[PDB]
């Protein structure tokens, strides 16, 4: 089977596990403290290798003893690292995340460490042939763009079957990643940059922002406990409640794992609304569990 | 001139600053992230030597990179590290900091990691001929006692003008701690203290706790915004006013400068009333700068 690919960043999450959202100005004693490897796309290659889907990561690194944390995390997980782009320069950053005890909350302070990020060049290098799935965490939207060419003129030369299906996540509220609507056959916009747009549902932003989209694409936006709904060409919305768990533990990734979840399901030519509810599925089943490795 | 021995802890704080107060299960970018030698005891330590005084450190260290960074830290202000006690097991705590750009705030998430303590035994080993004054960070309160019963001992056999001066810290709210009232010349106890034990203010805290303190001590209360109280043997109760600077930039280690400022001032002779003065203004000064440097 060929493989699915997932560009963006790897980052070090260092989780402190509290009873209780910490009450600015206190001092409160954490429950403990774990690293993680983290990041978006990084999450998605967990949760699609646990999923039984053989996929590679591509993304910047640098050497040293955090890299090979992560390094040898992703190695445990059967992640190709064949094109990770090593830097000279920088570090792999961190993010301090505080989870909730009591609600399972996830509240994310981020520090970038000016690693220099994955470039047009470094993805011509790619061999195109080896993927049916490249997914694209949009950051750097300006090289982003000119991946997303090479596919889709890649793509122009393949019969319908062998065209390598693409999709995209717009994630934070900055203005630079916004041209990544229009390309890709799946977009994913949060409910973050949703609500930045001044959009109240995933219905009014789908609405609102399906003009966006290349001919024929499927905008899918998640809203935490409301669910989640996609639009497609036919101008029918799709929708799936949220399965939550019987307690929710830990959100740290979620949405990572909805991400992965609607790919592989797509991927398995399931429809799109059946592949918002196993991302729904999946994703409330991992809320209830610490870290990813129970959903399966 | 002889040191000012502080017993207690040092602590790696890693430091997050942000903008605002992160809203729990947001993602914040924070404006920048520092390690900063941290521990009460420790911090006090910093500011005696900012202050002129000679000065000794006694507290557990874990060989590594951690322990050269606040080692070499402690160094840099020629603070006498002949009583370390190096540990083989467990490692420097962790406190993770979140400062609030807007008000200067302090959140601190704390995570023990297993150091053992210094020990009553590890304390047998000090010559005591060598301090003018000790100062002991509230911890493990059943060897400290020890600690402080060896000083004690130390000091029936000197002449009143070389007796060591002994000051002990309450700071959290830890039943084991509240022996350690009953020992020391000088008594500081926190504010957190004072409100677990349901009082309302300094004044309310010091006539409520004084009858715990040893004959002809000196018990003080700092409330921040509110001053700092005292409370001696011939019942008058003392106060300053708070000495705030025109921005408050960063609160962290100002209950340490407090601390260190006021027994460096009775260490030089001046009235407790002056001290409690000195102390705030110092604090205050702290307060509208980054780390300790500036006091001076
Ligand atoms: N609290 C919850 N209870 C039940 N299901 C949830 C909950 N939160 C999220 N989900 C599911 O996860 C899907 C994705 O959540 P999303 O709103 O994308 O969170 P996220 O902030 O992106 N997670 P993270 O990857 O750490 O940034 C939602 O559509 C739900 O189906
Ligand atoms: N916000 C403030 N404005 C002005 N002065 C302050 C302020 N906060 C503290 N101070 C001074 O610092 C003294 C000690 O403050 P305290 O209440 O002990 O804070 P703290 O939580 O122990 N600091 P930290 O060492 O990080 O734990 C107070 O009595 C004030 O004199
Ligand atoms: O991108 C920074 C952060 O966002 C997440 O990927 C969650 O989706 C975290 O794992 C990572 O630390
Ligand atoms: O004791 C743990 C924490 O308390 C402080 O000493 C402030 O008084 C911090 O510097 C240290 O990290």
């Amino acid at each position: 089977e060929k493989q699915i690919l997932c560009v963006g960043l790897v980052v070090l999450d260092v989780i402190s596990l509290v009873d209780k959202y910490p009450k600015e100005d206190s001092e409160i004693r954490c429950l403990s403290q774990r690293w993680q490897r983290g990041g978006n796309a990084s999450n998605s290659c967990t949760v699609l290798s646990l999923l039984g889907a053989p996929c590679a990561f591509m993304g910047s690194m640098a050497p040293g003893h955090v890299a090979d944390f992560v390094l040898d995390d992703l190695r445990r997980y059967s992640v190709d690292l064949r094109y990770t782009v090593f830097q000279t320069t920088g570090s792999v950053p961190i993010a301090t995340v505080i989870i909730n005890e009591a609600s399972g909350s996830r509240t994310i302070l981020y520090y970038d460490r000016s690693l220099p990020d994955v470039s047009a060049t470094d993805f011509e290098k790619v061999d195109l042939t080896q993927f049916k799935w490249i997914h694209i965490e949009g950051r750097n939207a300006s090289e982003q763009v000119k991946m997303l060419q090479r596919i889709d003129a890649h793509n122009t030369r393949q019969p319908p079957e062998q065209k390598i299906r693409v999709s995209v996540e717009v994630e934070k509220p900055r203005e630079e990643l916004f041209q990544l609507f229009g390309y890709g056959d799946v977009v994913f916009v949060s409910k973050d940059v949703a609500k930045h747009l001044g959009f109240q549902s995933a219905e009014e932003a789908l609405r609102g922002l399906y003009g966006r989209v290349r001919k024929g694409a499927v905008l899918v936006c998640a809203w935490a406990e409301e669910g989640a709904d996609a639009l497609g060409p036919d101008g029918k919305l799709l929708h799936s409640d949220a399965f939550p768990p019987p307690r929710v533990v830990d959100t740290l990734g979620a949405g990572d794992t909805f991400n992965a979840s609607v790919i592989f399901s797509l991927s398995q030519g399931r429809s799109v609304q059946e592949a918002l509810r196993f991302g729904c599925q999946v994703a409330g089943k991992k809320c209830g569990l610490q870290g990813f490795d129970g959903i399966v």
